[PDB]
């Protein structure tokens, strides 16, 4: 991506009444710090849009996150789709953000250890089937990783965090104030389809090959 | 390239007892502002390396430097073969690089102004033949640019440059010190950094470019 930019487009569902929308982050290549990183942000954002976007706001249903391990690449997505105007929908999106933005001064330094704790025993466990570790192996074998051991590096790594490592992970990379923005929104329209700022004008992509055609490629991974 | 990089590998030969020795530099785009940079720079550097290097110097008969066009993308690319060391070869290219560094600072006004007549009537010069137009317009087919009045543009644009701007191109882009550094150079070895030993770990890890908007 230029590493700034907010691109989008639309399209119309000719059988339902309902829209969808899908937000994207590019972060990096999975680093042993950018792995905890996703994770530990993905943990803090799951309660509270639990609590507020799909119980309070009543959006609708559909309402996921969550990382995107692609290409060698990890990455950021945001799954949610309601019957609603998908700008407006963006406007509690970017709302649920500050949200986040005044939960992260709000974080304890209790709430950081048990979360981190909780996110610990979420990932480190001993498999229960031989097929699902074998799927996961796999997993690496598709991607041709082979980090065998990434899960104990990445607690090695895990136990090394602070709150201003996430504040310094936010504000360049995640705020709206971001040299290294790179976000991208997705609308899928319906049939017949508490501060915001003013956000840039993106621009719509009737070719996506022209779209790419002035964006750079990703370089690949070292195998492991 | 990771923009600071400078790669090298090596190639022996078989038959000829002469070395050869190949130096690039992915610049940018084809931009008005770059188009100008390397040609002039090109044909700055050129009738020097002729007088110095291989009149004075007497390096040897194949020596050559110049552009390189090639996806859309500029490059500048140096074709030498001799009997040498490459390394031995490589000092007395800084040298030259050395050379150049004192003719920014030799540039006359009748210098500056002789060569960007060169250079003018070095690009600006009517065809002879359809298959000669023809030709460089099929070599604007190839790249799907079609910028038919490129020349006048350019051209127009040759005069806003500077003695000036060229230390400016000079410091960050051609330096050896540069940020700006995309340089790579490839060894050919007579019959008898980091090096380079895998093309497919060269494609392994490295980002691409983007492509122009035609206009």
């Amino acid at each position: 991506l230029p590493d700034r930019g907010w691109f989008v487009y639309q399209q119309r569902n000719e059988v339902h009444n309902n829209s969808g929308i899908e937000i994207y982050y590019q972060t990096d290549m999975q680093s042993t710090s950018e792995n905890m990183f996703l994770e530990l942000f993905a943990q803090i954002i799951s309660e509270p849009a639990f609590n507020t976007l799909r119980t309070k706001e009543q959006l609708g249903y559909i309402v996921f996150s969550g990382p995107r391990r692609a290409n060698g690449i990890q990455g950021l997505r945001f799954i949610i789709q309601s019957e609603k105007p998908p700008h407006y929908l963006e406007s509690r999106v970017e709302a649920f953000l500050i949200t986040m933005e005044k939960s992260i001064e709000d974080m304890t330094e209790e709430a950081f250890q048990k979360h981190i704790q909780a996110l610990a025993i979420r990932r480190l466990d001993k498999p229960k089937k031989l097929s699902a570790e074998s799927a996961k192996y796999w997993g690496e074998i598709i991607s041709q990783q082979y980090n065998f051991d990434r899960d104990n590096t990445e607690v090695a790594y895990l136990k090394t965090l602070t709150k201003e490592d996430i504040i310094k992970f936010y504000k360049e990379m995640l705020a709206v104030d971001a040299p290294r923005r790179h976000k991208v929104s997705v609308h899928v329209l319906a049939r017949e389809m508490s501060q915001a700022p003013a956000l840039p004008q993106p621009e719509v992509i009737q070719n996506m090959t022209e779209f790419k055609r002035g964006l750079p490629l990703f370089p690949l991974v070292k195998p492991h």
